[PDB]
């Protein structure tokens, strides 16, 4: 990994760590819309994204730069803001995890 992608990998590891598990856990795995009863999920959300997919793409060297990584993480949050009422608990959890992400992403070496 490049220096910037090392920083992204560190962010990823942090977002998956026990320190943030109380609000990060809905984002660990792909939304299983059928299991959750969300039968309109894939009509509303065109591009699903989750942290296990980000992790697989990092491991496979899919991301060519930090911007591509950031776009996927932010896409995950945007899907949550699109599908759920703004006052829902899961949106509150998204906001808190995105705060962790954005403040550490801003510390990118450059
Ligand atoms: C097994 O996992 C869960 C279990 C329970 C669970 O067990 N809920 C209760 C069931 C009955 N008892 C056990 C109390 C908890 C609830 C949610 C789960 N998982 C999940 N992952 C991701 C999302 C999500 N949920 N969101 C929630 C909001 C409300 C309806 C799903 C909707 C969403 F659109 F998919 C979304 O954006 N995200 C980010
Ligand atoms: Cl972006």
């Amino acid at each position: 990994l490049s220096e910037q992608l090392k920083h992204c990998n560190g962010i990823l590891k942090e977002l998956l760590s026990k320190k943030h598990a109380a609000y990060a856990w809905p984002f660990y795995k792909p939304v299983d819309a059928s299991a959750l009863g969300l039968h309109d999920y894939h009509d509303i959300i065109k591009h699903p994204m989750d942290l296990s997919t980000v992790k697989r793409k990092m491991e496979n060297r899919d991301y060519r730069d930090a911007q591509e990584f950031a776009a996927d993480v932010r896409l995950m949050f945007s899907n949550c803001y699109k599908y759920n009422p703004p006052d829902h608990d899961v949106v509150a959890m998204a906001r808190k995890l995105q705060d962790v992400f954005e403040f550490r992403y801003a510390k990118m070496p450059d």
